[PDB]
């Protein structure tokens, strides 16, 4: 839960992204274990592909958002002088 | 479960739409495979099994390629955040 | 909402213009996807779906790149306020 | 079932079209087979059995080749999605 | 409809051009398929069906490849906006 | 111990399904082969041996082709990970 | 009507130079595409169409890359004003 | 050796997970390969060896693709330290 | 017809292939007409077979050469940036 | 012998296939010499046919296995980048 | 050694801490490289070498980026001495 | 016209060095192409053409990559003038 | 023999890859000459296939490793300024 | 076995290594054109033709593999 208000941190944004994507992590873990059991089921492969792609997208979005907010903060800081 | 270009639909939703869009094929393939296991010499059984297997292969390839393309588009859009 | 190099047009306005300017294509894509999920074996259906998917990918890439370019120009103009 | 080049027809449609269009031949072949297994000595019965069996074999080969060609075309069109 | 290198033509329009440019072949192919289903023994019918099937396969492959090449060119051009 | 289009089944499961689905044929073939090796002169024995051999050959070819097709599909799906 | 390293030429001039320099090839490509849509079975037609398509793709890529490089040079020069 | 999206797991852990998750298949492959090398004429042996080899190939390809994807994600995250 | 010099194109290369193999096309057409008139003469069949084989080889060679040159040209283009 | 472990190459696989069916080469050579000496014994012909078929199957199996393993190894390499 | 934001710790000390944290990986990489040079065809060897190389690359990139960030912060603090 | 790591050598000089160093190859390729166009059925001619074409492709790719690398290094050195 | 320590270069890495694979080069050259002598022995063909495959894998791995190390070095370089 | 050998050199090596067999094939072709009825001549011609086909296929495949490896090495320059 992040709102553009007084109290929220970058770590708060990272935890917000992590908690928003919670079912996908567990489903990816289950699919990974199932694939390790037998890597020949087409349905298993398709589900694992979808889960891995969504996980990659989530990681990239989180990292880019944190980088952009850090750049904004750095830009604002230098105006002190 | 239907996918529409609107606010909410994910890759998992797309895969579920592909799976549930053609569900009769999986059951027909199962039945044909069981019949072929019973007697693998009936020409009609062989023809039906061939048709079902080919359609299943096409469905799987289409699903995988669609998922790949949508993932590529999503990855391309994200990189502009910086 | 038309976008003109004038006083009133924002980044969200540009994105909405890109979305509205190509709306029937999204409906065609939805219909093609539903019909393909119904039966993924019709050659004409497959070709139409390929065309729609290609158009959608190009549209998304163009929209994202245009938004990025406009944002870069705005950021470049900002740093000269001092 | 008759297949036309339109938006809705599958490989199963082609198989069922080949099955339904050539339908009296299977019945005639079965009848000739029964009447020949009863007494395999009549030259006319032998000639009719030969004709029906040849037509049945030709029909099966044609159906298999058509299904294979259509499946190959559909698979080729799929690859260009990505 | 034709798609000359003017400002008004799209990938879906190119696919429509490829389709409507060769529409007699679809009807001839389905007529030959119906006739073959009726009787799979006439050599002339078999030759006509073979020719129609080969031409249809070539047309579909050419259309798909052309659409893919045009999509590749469009994607390559777009990514230079950034 | 059968194969269903669901979450859990592997290629070895498909091979086991193909092998165990038609198990009487192997025993009948072994017995007919032993009898033929004992004395190859009775027409009924020869006909039974021919039928069993043909059915076994068809079963083996069908199993191999199905396994190869499933392998191709699985290989196709894998490549889209990256 | 050409582009030279002098005091009057812009990016639109470069694009017009690239387009006007390759004008007969576009017409030949259009004619080949129309002929192919009329009948996609002439090997000479296929070879000529392949050559024209390859030349068109190379021309588009070269034009886009040249415009991008010149824009990069101009942007790099600009940022040294202050 | 369990891979979970938690604090403690690395790429080598992923490789070990993929390896140890598929252990009996390696032993079955060894036994089948030895039996085939001793006498490569048993159809059952050939089918089993084919299945085991296909499963091993799929496992290796999936492991490599997963490792590459995770490496790409980690490299993307690292660059943002800048 | 085609020299590694300033000006020669893919269409020019295809025209070179067409011009180099011109007698064979006419011989094949004449043999095809003769076969259509009467497909019984063994010499006619042998000559038609030879001409058809040469035509197929020529077409394959032309297509492969065009493909390879297109690949080379596309590879060179990417380095403009 | 070859095990999916640290030490085994493609040459190891080829030598494994050769050595496993090692008596077959000697049996085939002896049968070939006996056949060339007098090609009229039905039992000799049957034995030679069996040995030749087994040799052909062994060669095909070895070639296909080596090809598949090489393909897997090459596919793994491309992910180094 | 230990690296805490306390009274005494240096950038070179930070680099040495980063090196010492990753010490087993260097030896494993040496062993894998030597074994691959011995025989560059073992799939297990290739997978292990890929994992070790990826982890080494990530470690080097992270170390360099952290050192650069710390140097930038220190330079920023220095400039305000006056 | 030899490229030496000293005061005087440019990108054009490097490209001309690549061209001049391998000039008999182009003549051999031209002669082979002429012979093939005369009659495209001689196996020795086909082998020689394959060898020459492969060598030419490798030469062109190496030249382009070397030019790009040197240009990148030169651009990197220039940027530090300010 | 290369160690991630103070003294080792890219040229040293390539030389290590070359020297480590010395038996394979000799066996490949011998097999190539023997095949040029006569391309009929099945054993010769199998050995040549194995050697060629191993050589291809070794070259690909060497090139990819050199590229990766160069990429790491280039990435570290830019942090100087 | 050194730093100086090209694809053309490889093709020349393959051609020159199998040179007597091509001459034997040409002689057998002339003899067969004389009279296509000698069983020994037919068997020899069959053997020579099979050997020539195998040699051509092996040469082409080797050249293709070496070219692929060289092309793969080039792309890693940048």
């Amino acid at each position: 839960v992040t709102v553009p208000n007084d109290d929220w941190t970058l770590s708060s944004l990272s935890e917000t992204f992590d908690d928003g994507t919670q079912t996908l992590q567990g489903e990816l873990t289950l699919a990974l274990d199932k694939l390790a059991k037998n890597p020949s089921n087409p349905q298993l492969l398709a589900e694992y592909q979808s889960k891995l792609s969504e996980y990659t997208l989530y990681r990239n979005a989180q990292s880019n958002t944190v980088k952009v907010i850090k750049d904004v903060d750095a830009a604002i800081i230098q105006n002190f002088r």
